[PDB]
Order: structure tokens, then C-alpha cells, then sequence
């Protein structure tokens, strides 16, 4: 009574396991009466590159191009490309941002990396002052829902990939905490592709299940100690 | 000596501090007699999105598109888009791959993330099985030359950002080591925007200076302990 949720989704295939997970999040959150909006990056052909096209009108310095400066000023002067400001409006309205993506190289797919690079701009998402605990997005929740190719076992302290929390750091702390998000525990669906079709059926159901009480949840302590420590 | 180097460069502005580090690498390795190639990703308008456009033949499963499966097959059949195979030929021929980039959200800019997602495909850079010390690019070296907005002090274990090595993990270990590269110690040029003009000139010459004896360096132990301590 009531909540707004943005799902930033990065998978090429609607019939994929990621697509199922995005669709059960939409179904469950809509059923609870939440306002839901989805940014389907691939379907939108979302631009991942940080270029001077991201500024309309004229550059606060067309001699030397500096992306961060130009986008900081463009933001303040309402001169950012509309793909960007369409996304920032969705984020500004959201109480929760859920990112749904397969892990690509211990991180997000480039198209979703480009969303963070280009949407979470200085003045919108952070400022002096206003990072970490005081980043401009404080008040909001963010949650990573990741699928992997490697098994839970590979993702331990002394498994081949190291601990899941190791790759989460740049996303949870370096990006989401930096901006002021309180970060909920990641949802990780380990290795769907090596089934079973029913164990999959089941990982979907657990995600839906968890979305039922998502609003009761406590944020993780987003710390060096949480990700690396013991 | 008789060595081939590929620099993968990701900055929009030739007069930038990244541009200067890239040029000094080129000047110094060329002076040594090395064969040098640069992939200047922004200038190439390098495509970062992993889509079905990257395969030109009949898809192995056209009903449900799986980028990893379809590119693995495409690589074996030689039906990958030519921008990808152009980069693969550069990598295949290189003895050392240097990545030169500003840190973006604790990671590489999206356009370079897209290079890693699309160029390092299954069959070319790794196979399952055939990764980490068995990865397919064994015998090659890689090095990250990264510039930051944050100062060295901010990137320490007790600094706001955590230790600099924490954000290297997904790139050094999860991508480069996974593919079989031996990783040389990163070159991190801290906060050049803050540094004085002579400190900048000094950071440029420290890189040029290091490159004088690069072929004598040993790789780092690319393990959790090196990155996280403990
Ligand atoms: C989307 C985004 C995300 C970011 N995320 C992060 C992050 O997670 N962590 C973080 O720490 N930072 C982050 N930053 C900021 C940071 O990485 C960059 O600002 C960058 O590393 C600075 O490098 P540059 O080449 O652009 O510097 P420039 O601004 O080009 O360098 C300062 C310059 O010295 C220059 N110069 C060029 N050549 C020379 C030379 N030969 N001698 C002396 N001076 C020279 C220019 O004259 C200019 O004054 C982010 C920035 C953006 C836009
Ligand atoms: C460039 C790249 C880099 C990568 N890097 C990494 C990495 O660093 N680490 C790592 O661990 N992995 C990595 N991977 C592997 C990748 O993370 C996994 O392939 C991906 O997460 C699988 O998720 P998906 O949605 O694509 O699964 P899918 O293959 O689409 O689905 C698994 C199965 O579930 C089925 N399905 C669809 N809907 C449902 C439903 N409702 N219920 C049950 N089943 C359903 C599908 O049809 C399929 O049979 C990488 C892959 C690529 C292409
Ligand atoms: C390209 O990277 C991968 C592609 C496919 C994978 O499994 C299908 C990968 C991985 C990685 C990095 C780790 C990893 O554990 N797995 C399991
Ligand atoms: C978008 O992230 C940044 C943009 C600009 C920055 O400084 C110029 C940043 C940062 C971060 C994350 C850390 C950080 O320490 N700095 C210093
Ligand atoms: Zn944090
Ligand atoms: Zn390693």
C-alpha cells in the first residue's frame, strides 16, 4: 500500500531461465499489488557505450571530451540523451531495483554494465557529498538475481572460482552501495543449464516464494567484512 | 625482443591520461623492436552487446537462443561475425595483451566488457574442460593498466573503497586466468585528475620505465590469497 519495483533485465531469450525468473518476479510482485516496470535491455537495443552522444545540445568543452564531467553537467542542465533520462525516471520512482542477469565473466553482461555506466551518473546517483551510506539513491533497495554456469561448489572459498561474494563486491559495494542503495541478499541460481528440469522448475518457485516477503527482509551489511572476511 | 603486443584501449579521448599511457606503451615497445597493435575500441565503435547477430550461419537451436552455445558452435564452424574474429587473430598472435582503461564502477567500461564477453568465446579462449591453468590462451601474458578517480589511500583495506586488489579479482582471475593467461602485476595509476602536473608526468614515465623491463617480469600468483590476503 504500495511499492514500486524496477526490474533491469539482461537476457537475449524470453524462453530462457533468466526470462522465467523475470516473469515470475513480474507475476508475483504484480499479484501483491506492486507497481512493476521492466527494462528489457536487449529488446530495447540499449546502448552500452559511454560516448559524447549521451549529451544533447553542446558540450561544456568540445576540445577535450571528459565523459564524467560532461554527463555530470548535462544531468544538472537536463541535457542527457533520453534513453538515459527514461531510465533515471524509472529508478527515481522505484522503491526496489532488481537486476536479473546471467553472470558473464564474474560480472554483468556488457549491455547491463553500460546501463550502470550511463544511467548511474554523477548528480543523479552520487555526488560530493553523497556516496556509500549517503549516496543519492538512499532509501532504495537493490537486489542482484544472478544465474551462473558454475556450481555452488565451484563458488566456495577454496573452490576454483573462489567464493560468490568475491565477484559480488564490485556490483554490491562498488556500485549499488556507492549510490546509497541498501542491498538485499543476492538471489543466485547456480548452474540451471545442467538441469534437472524439475530442479529448475524448483529454483523458479523458490525465487517466487522469496518475493512473497521481500519487503520484510533485512539488507545485508554491505562491507569488506561481509564479502571477504569470515 | 621478437615479441608481439596487443593493447586493448578503452577511452574516448586521445588527449586523456589513458591516451597518454597508451601512447607511451606504443612508443616504448616500438622503440624496443616489438610488434605492436592497438584495438582502440571507441574509435572502432566496437559492438559490446552479445547478440544473435554475432553468428552468421544456421543456429544450432533456433527455438531458444543460448549465446554461449551458439557462439561456441559458430567459432568451430567459422561463422562468427568478423569483428570478433578480427580481434581473436590479434589475441592469438600476441605474446602480451595489455588493457588500458579507466576504472568504471570498480570494473572495465562496458565497451571493454563487451570485448571480453564477445571475443573470449568458448572454443577460442577456454573450453569446458580447459580453463584456468588449462585455458586455451596458456603461454600468453596479460596485464591491466588501470587509472582511477579514487586515490591510493581510498583503495586500501581500511580506505572507503577497500583494497585495490579486491576489484581486480573478476578481471585477473575470473577472466584472464580463467582463459589461461599468466597475469603480470597491474599498473594502477591513481587519481590523475587530483595529482599535480608533475605527478602525472611522473606516472606516465613510471609506466614507460616499467615497460623497459616488462619481458623480465614474472607473473603474479593469481589466487584468492594474493587478492584477499587472509
Ligand atoms: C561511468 C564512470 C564510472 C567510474 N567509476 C569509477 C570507480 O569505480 N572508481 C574510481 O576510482 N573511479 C571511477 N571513475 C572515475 C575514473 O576512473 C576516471 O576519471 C579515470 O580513471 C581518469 O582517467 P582519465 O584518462 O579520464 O583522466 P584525464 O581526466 O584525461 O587526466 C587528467 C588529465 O591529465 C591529462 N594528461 C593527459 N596526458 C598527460 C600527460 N602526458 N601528462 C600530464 N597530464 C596528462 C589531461 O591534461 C588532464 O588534465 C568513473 C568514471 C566514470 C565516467
Ligand atoms: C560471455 C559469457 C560469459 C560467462 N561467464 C560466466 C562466469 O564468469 N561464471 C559462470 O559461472 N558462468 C558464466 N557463463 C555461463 C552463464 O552464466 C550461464 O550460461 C547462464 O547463467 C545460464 O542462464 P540462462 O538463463 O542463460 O539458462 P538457460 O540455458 O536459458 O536455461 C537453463 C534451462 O532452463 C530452461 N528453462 C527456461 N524457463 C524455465 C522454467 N520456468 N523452469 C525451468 N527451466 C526453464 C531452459 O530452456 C534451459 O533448458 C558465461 C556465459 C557467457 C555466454
Ligand atoms: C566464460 O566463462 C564461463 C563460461 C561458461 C561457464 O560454464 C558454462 C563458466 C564460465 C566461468 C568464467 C566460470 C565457470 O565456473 N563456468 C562454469
Ligand atoms: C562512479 O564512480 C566514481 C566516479 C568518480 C570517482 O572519482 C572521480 C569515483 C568513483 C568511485 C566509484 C569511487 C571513487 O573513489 N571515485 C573517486
Ligand atoms: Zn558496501
Ligand atoms: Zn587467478
Amino acid at each position: 500500500a504500495g511499492k514500486k519495483v524496477l526490474i533491469v533485465y539482461a537476457h537475449q531469450e524470453p524462453k530462457s531461465f533468466n526470462g522465467s525468473l523475470k516473469n515470475v518476479a513480474v507475476d508475483e510482485l504484480s499479484r501483491q499489488g506492486c507497481t512493476v516496470t521492466v527494462s528489457d535491455l536487449y529488446a530495447m537495443n540499449f546502448e552500452p557505450r559511454a560516448t559524447d552522444k549521451d549529451i544533447t545540445g553542446t558540450l561544456s568543452n568540445p576540445e577535450v571530451f571528459n565523459y564524467g564531467v560532461e554527463t555530470h553537467e548535462a544531468y544538472k542542465q537536463r541535457s542527457l540523451a533520453s534513453d538515459i533520462t527514461d531510465e533515471q525516471k524509472k529508478v527515481r520512482e522505484a522503491d526496489l531495483v532488481i537486476f536479473q542477469f546471467p553472470l558473464y565473466w564474474f560480472s554483468v553482461p556488457a549491455i547491463l554494465k553500460g546501463w550502470m555506466d550511463r544511467v548511474l551518473c554523477q548528480g543523479f546517483a552520487f555526488d560530493i557529498p553523497g556516496f556509500y551510506d549517503s549516496g543519492l539513491l538512499q532509501g532504495k533497495l537493490a537486489l542482484l538475481s544472478v544465474t551462473t554456469g558454475g556450481t555452488a561448489e565451484m563458488y566456495t572459498k577454496t573452490g576454483v572460482n573462489g567464493d560468490s561474494r568475491y565477484f559480488l563486491w564490485p556490483l554490491q559495494h562498488g556500485t549499488l552501495h556507492f549510490c546509497g542503495f541498501k542491498v538485499l541478499a543476492p538471489q543466485i541460481s547456480f548452474a540451471p543449464e545442467i538441469a534437472s528440469e524439475e530442479e529448475r522448475k524448483g529454483m523458479v518457485a523458490a525465487w517466487s516464494q522469496r518475493l512473497q516477503t521481500i519487503w520484510k527482509e533485512e539488507p545485508i551489511p554491505c562491507t569488506a567484512h561481509w564479502h571477504f572476511g569470515q
